[PDB]
DNA sequence: GATATC
DNA sequence: GATATC
C-alpha cells in the first residue's frame, strides 16, 4: 500500500 | 534509507 | 499474494 520505489 | 492499503 | 526507485 505505500506509495515510495513502488506505488500501490 | 525506506514502506504500508489493498 | 502483491512491491520496486531513486
Ligand atoms: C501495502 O500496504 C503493501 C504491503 N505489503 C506489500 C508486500 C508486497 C507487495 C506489496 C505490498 N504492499
Ligand atoms: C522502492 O524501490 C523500495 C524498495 N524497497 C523498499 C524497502 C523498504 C521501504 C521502501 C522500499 N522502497
Amino acid at each position: 500500500x505505500a506509495x515510495v520505489x513502488a506505488x500501490v
